[PDB]
């Protein structure tokens, strides 16, 4: 949990327009930057929150800005370029809002947004900025130049795809998106071949999940992947002149949450009706196999009201007392472990199927063959969200694991970084006053012996009066103790997701 | 949680017949017994697990045995007398099982059991041993002699009543039992008056709770009481030639848990449809008012299967590996805090009503006006139950509080004592190997300043080879550190509940 109030209201700088750079600034380093940390931290966020006099209204509306902290020769540089999407380019041309964003209608004076403000990920030897639509944007990871717009609909049958693809060690990319049978399609993009042809052209649908409602797909933000299984969590947040995307969402009050598994290698949906209470879900933490069971660790929001309702820029820019009051009736954040039995015997009707020795999660087989789940709670703090989770993905993604790292939200305001032992429930916190960190990204020591041998990187906004406005923070993953800090003399807005590109 | 295995199987001594005493043994004291600890610890449990060659089958079937540890003049005595119930007296006369018990049918060769093996409580200046039927037994707290059988049905309209009445500071007794409209009646017994007439003769029904099923009442074990409110939790464990009580129980798979409030002083049921997921509930921990909300702390079992299924004597007497295996598919124990809003505005339909600052419990108002609850988990350990909860009842019962004490069950085997801070979730544990404690009872220091200024008393069975077989354990409530121990040279079976009678 957090240990601060924010009466000074410095978090407002997260939601303030900035200018791009012509070329990289040098950052001033305090501490020793590890010699083995060579590469680029790339992150996406909104950078332009109005077009002239026309405001963007929602957190997910501001125009995509690609950021890079570069570690070479012990020195550190910062660079940022707006992504030259159709949304951004037409806005610059017409000097107004041309494309409708998540929570802002453009008025003429369905063109789907390609405002790729959410994440960046590798396909083959390319990198793509994304949002959650059919449009992803190829970008240059060195120069931050925009290369091209790609429309997934040219290749596969999806209406969109998440900003949270899973990537296997061989470069194979999995993702999920809404489609028509309404269903949800798992997309697979292969690694780059010898033939060197663009892997996107080899995309295919490998498996389809059914939808709880004939005409209304659930919003899907992420999903789980293990070596053998795909996990999809179907939540009660449903998609139904001048409307935006937000206006189409509604809450199904009666369905609760439906959980779904598919055999990855046999490409089969499994007909197990996993059921539980209502929650929002944005981020899976990790998923893994333990005997005949899937362990499904989730960042939940307890409630069926759409949490994005609380993320309009006007509300996030209020003073601190009003921000707390605004969150009073929001869903409560909670890290939960669910355990899904794979080997279900009808003889166990009426009983708890979760026979594992080290969990309190349950799964009750009912007579109608629904399997009713209760979670093991891993972390719970009043309006203190463990969110934007990251793990040692390369080695522990899809596998038995012990540690997650997260961004701590205090009434939706990011004000700390956290580490969670998912087995013992012990936590560690890094926090300084009037400091607003980003999602922590884990980078493994090249000679790691243990899961947490490495560092986490976070971009911190520190708007205090006698302060460099922002800095790249490097923590030791062991205990979240500070290793170094690379300060810059310009503001940095909120960033959502990214990656560390080793070189 | 527990830190032990029990391969020696000493816990079997909990379920072994003992003989009563003709008069009190002196206990050998190690440590200093607090000078202020003057009075009697009275506890009830089964003491006779077979009648000749006929076995009792269930944990709740053995014949009631009243125990007393007496603290006078620094010395400590132990005494026990079987309660002379109809069940016990007719069994001794006919030398067989005459009355049907919870899980043992008597074969001739509805007489409702009066085997008061569960608890003892004060009414006026009298003490009554009870089970959960209409028959309670007046007993002599000094000599442990049986005085009379009392039939509640002579006085009030209940088919039975729990062994967990609430007692107000003025001696007013509240209880709950099944009745016919099927409903649940709150019974109130006043304090002793000047007129000196037996308070039971002044019993009345003050309020009635509705039942979820026309013909099937839920099993009720306890309930919540605050100065202003009564809380009843309606669980999916339902009551439907040679049958016993256990044979009548079944699980409702679809209803979940229904929670109910009544205004205590206005004697009104409140028509708020509080709803949540399925669990068994035996023990409320404490209940209190916090602004427009009720805080409801519960010892839950996650699942709808009846937990009493796992408590047959044959299963509890198995060797340790089999005991663990037997519990694998049992409901998982979990301490949960629920928060019930009293002031519900229809304008908040679809949102979380729990606006308190220091909880993660939620309550969602739905369009059909059901209020869907999620808990804040206070304690959760794999098959490690925090059970038989006790608090500083006199001063903190029905009121804001911080501490609970419990018996720790390891796959249903009692093997430790626990203290829980319900606000911070910190725990403390007392445990020794091959030692099987009872419910801890809290006794306040007569000059207490803080909630945990006092001691807890627990009867410990220690069957090891070079060991006194049993002892009264006194812990400091601050940290569960040992203060003293009063050893006896005979076995003591399992005891469920009791009280400390100051004198
Ligand atoms: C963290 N960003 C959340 C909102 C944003 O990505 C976004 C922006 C614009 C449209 C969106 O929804 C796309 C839609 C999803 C359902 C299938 C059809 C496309 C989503
Ligand atoms: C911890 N003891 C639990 C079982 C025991 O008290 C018991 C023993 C015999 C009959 C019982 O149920 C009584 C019944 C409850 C429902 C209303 C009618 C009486 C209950
Ligand atoms: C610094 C990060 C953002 C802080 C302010 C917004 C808080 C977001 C809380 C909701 C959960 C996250 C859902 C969106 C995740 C995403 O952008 O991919
Ligand atoms: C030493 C105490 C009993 C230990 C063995 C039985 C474990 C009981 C676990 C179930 C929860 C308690 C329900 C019955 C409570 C009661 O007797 O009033
Ligand atoms: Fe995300
Ligand atoms: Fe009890």
């Amino acid at each position: 949990s957090s240990q601060v109030e924010h009466p000074a209201g410095g978090y407002k700088k997260l939601f303030e327009t900035v200018e791009e750079l012509s070329s990289p600034l040098t950052a001033h380093v305090t501490g020793r930057i590890p010699l083995w940390l060579t590469g680029s931290l790339l992150r996406c966020g909104p950078g332009l929150f109005e077009v002239g006099s026309e405001p963007f209204y929602h957190l997910f509306d501001g125009q995509a800005l690609l950021h890079k902290f570069d570690f070479k020769e012990g020195h550190v540089t910062y660079h940022r370029r707006f992504i030259r999407t159709d949304a951004y380019v037409r806005a610059m041309t017409e000097k107004r809002i041309v494309i409708t964003e998540f929570g802002t209608c453009a008025f003429p004076d369905v063109e789907v947004t390609d405002n790729a403000l959410v994440n960046i990920y590798p396909v083959g030897e390319d990198y793509y900025a994304c949002t959650e639509t059919n449009f992803i944007t190829k970008v240059n990871p060195e120069t931050l130049e925009t290369i091209k717009q790609v429309d997934l609909c040219n290749y596969v049958s999806v209406n969109g795809a998440t900003a949270h693809p899973h990537i296997e060690n061989d470069g194979t990319v999995y993702n999920i998106g809404n489609c028509f049978g309404i269903a949800y399609n798992i997309v697979k993009i292969p690694p780059l071949q010898a033939d060197k042809e663009d892997p996107i052209s080899k995309s295919e649908i490998v498996v389809q999940f059914p939808c709880s409602d004939r005409f209304k797909p659930s919003y899907v933000h992420s999903f789980g992947l293990t070596p053998n299984y795909i996990v999809f969590v179907e939540t009660p947040v449903k998609i139904n002149w001048g409307a935006n995307y937000m206006d189409c969402f509604e809450s199904n009050e009666t369905m609760g949450v439906w959980l779904h598994i598919a055999d990855k290698k046999r490409k089969k949906y499994i007909n197990n009706k996993y059921r539980t209470s209502p929650f929002n879900l944005f981020h899976h933490i990790n998923t893994y196999e333990d005997h005949e069971f899937l362990i499904v660790d989730l960042c939940c929001w307890k409630g069926f009201e759409f949490v994005y309702n609380y993320l309009y820029l006007a509300n996030l820019r209020e003073n601190w007392e009003e921000v707390k009051k605004n969150a009073r009736k929001a869903p409560q954040p909670e890290v939960r472990r669910y355990v899904l039995p794979l080997n279900i015997d009808k003889a166990d009707t009426g009983k708890n199927l979760v026979t594992l020795p080290n969990t309190t999660a349950t799964a009750i087989l009912c007579s109608d063959e629904t399997i009713w789940l209760e979670p093991e709670v891993l972390f719970s703090g009043p309006r203190q969200a463990f969110e934007f989770p990251q793990i040692n993905y390369q080695k522990y993604g899809g596998k038995p694991y012990t540690y997650a790292y997260g961004l701590g939200l205090n009434h939706f305001v990011p004000d700390r970084l956290c580490k969670l032992n998912v087995k013992t429930k012990e936590t560690w916190v890094w926090q300084e006053p009037d400091s607003y960190p980003s999602e922590p990204i884990f980078v493994s020591h090249p000679d790691a012996l243990e899961e947490d041998d490495g560092v986490v990187l976070s971009v911190v906004v520190s708007p205090g009066a006698g302060q460099k406005p922002a800095y790249l923070l490097i923590l030791n993953a062991k205990d979240l103790s500070e290793v170094a800090r690379a300060e810059v003399e310009i503001n940095i807005p909120v960033t959502f997701h990214g990656l560390f590109k080793k070189s």
